[PDB]
């Protein structure tokens, strides 16, 4: 057994000066993380990229980022939602942990942690890719810790607005569902398995599901994985699809 664990990753890959994670972007004047992985691009155990969309590399393009930030409450200076937007889109919600910030030992292990962005849906399916990563060789996965994003929990418990119109509606409110699902694929790229899971669930007398607030153990036992995509379902989804922040965090990924 081996355990990704994110801990021994170069720092240089750390996302951006801030919690909104400034060098995830093309544009914003930083040495752009558009790639993480364990040791070098030629022995890795794990590996993920951004994804290009419409020819632009980007986390909105969906991807992974490393991640050792923890803040889930306003700081000095900072007011409404910001804790739960996009500009703390980097932080792991995790109310184990007292201290709030960069390397505070938040992650299932120590400060360090992969963030998932995107998601694909009948309204972006034919532009969006789905983030993804891989092992260097096939691998049983044995599973793996996630976390909620301080952004994906607040506007679970909040909602919010964004842009011109969009809303994102509060899940308890609307009887609402958001579901990540893991992927495995094989040698040859065929789809193995796929693998869900409930992080809020306020339907119909469904067994209610509240968004966990801390790292949760996530047993897979898949074999022969090469590769792995993740997606969200959710019905916060008007005319452009998903409202819910399309955003898991992950520790701790078990392999053989
Ligand atoms: C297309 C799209 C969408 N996006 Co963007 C995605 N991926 N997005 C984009 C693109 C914008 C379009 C463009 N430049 O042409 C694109 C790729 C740049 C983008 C970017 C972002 N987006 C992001 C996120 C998280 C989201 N995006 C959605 C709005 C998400 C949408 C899904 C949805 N249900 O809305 C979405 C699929 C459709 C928007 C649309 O046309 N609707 C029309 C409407 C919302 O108002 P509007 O004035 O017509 O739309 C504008 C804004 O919505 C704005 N916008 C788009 N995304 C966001 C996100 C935020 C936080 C804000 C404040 C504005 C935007 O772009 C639109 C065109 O100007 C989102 C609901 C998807 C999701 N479920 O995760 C989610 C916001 C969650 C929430 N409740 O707040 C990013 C933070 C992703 C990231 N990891 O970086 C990022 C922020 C900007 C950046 N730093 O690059
Ligand atoms: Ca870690």
């Amino acid at each position: 057994t081996l355990t990704i664990t994110f801990d021994d990753f170069d720092p240089g890959m750390l996302a951006g000066p801030t919690s909104a994670g400034e060098n995830l972007y093309s544009y914003q004047g930083y040495p752009q993380v558009t790639t993480i992985y364990d040791n070098t691009p030629e022995e890795y155990l794990f590996l993920s990229m951004f994804n290009t969309v419409g020819g632009s590399t980007e986390y909105s393009s969906g991807g992974i980022a490393l991640s050792n930030w923890n803040i889930r409450s306003n700081q000095s200076g900072n007011t409404g939602d910001w804790w739960y937007s996009y500009l703390n889109q980097c932080s792991v919600y995790n109310t184990a942990v007292e201290a709030e910030g960069q390397n505070k030992e938040a992650g299932h292990s120590g400060s360090n942690f992969g963030v998932v962005y995107g998601y694909v849906d009948a309204y972006n399916q034919a532009w969006m890719a789905k983030p993804e990563f891989y092992f260097n060789v096939p691998r049983k996965l044995v599973g793996l810790w996630i976390c909620n994003t301080s952004y994906t929990y607040g506007v679970i418990t909040y909602g919010n607005q964004f842009g011109s119109t969009g809303v994102a509606t509060p899940l308890k409110e609307m009887k609402g569902y958001f579901q990540v699902n893991l992927e495995c694929y094989d040698v040859n790229g065929g789809l193995i398995r796929t693998y869900k899971r409930l992080l809020a669930d306020y339907r119909n007398g469904q067994q209610q599901v509240d968004p966990i607030t801390t790292w949760d153990y996530w047993e897979i036992n898949a074999e022969g994985v090469q590769s792995v995509k993740f997606n969200f379902e959710g019905s916060d989804s008007g005319a452009y699809g998903l409202n819910t922040p399309a955003y898991i965090c992950i520790d701790d990924i078990t392999i053989q």
